[PDB]
């Protein structure tokens, strides 16, 4: 069962993002725009050099990749996720969990 080892593997995993229909999300190089009957969010992640591809298999769909190693993608990921998934759920809802 449990697995850990000291030392550094390239373990090539990325993450996929899926997009409704009633929302508009434009990509540009490193930023995200996303466009809601709410109201529009966009945010750049240039300062940051990391991986990214475009999915359609089915629906607009976006994959949020960075530097294959260690499990930092995790966190990574999960911050970046919740930007992108905070903003639609924004601008088709109204608001998020952002307080003051």
């Amino acid at each position: 069962g449990s697995s850990g080892s000291s030392g550094m593997k390239t373990i090539l995993s990325n993450q996929t993002v899926d997009i409704p229909e009633n929302v508009d999300i434009t990509l540009k190089g490193r930023t995200v725009i996303v466009k809601g009957p709410r109201g529009t969010l966009r945010r750049d992640f240039n300062h940051i050099n990391v991986e990214l591809s475009l999915l359609g298999k089915k629906k607009k769909r976006l994959r949020v990749d960075k530097w294959w190693g260690n499990r930092k993608e995790l966190a990574t990921v999960r911050t970046i996720c919740s930007h992108v998934q905070n903003m639609i759920k924004g601008v088709t809802l109204g608001s998020g969990p952002s307080s003051g």
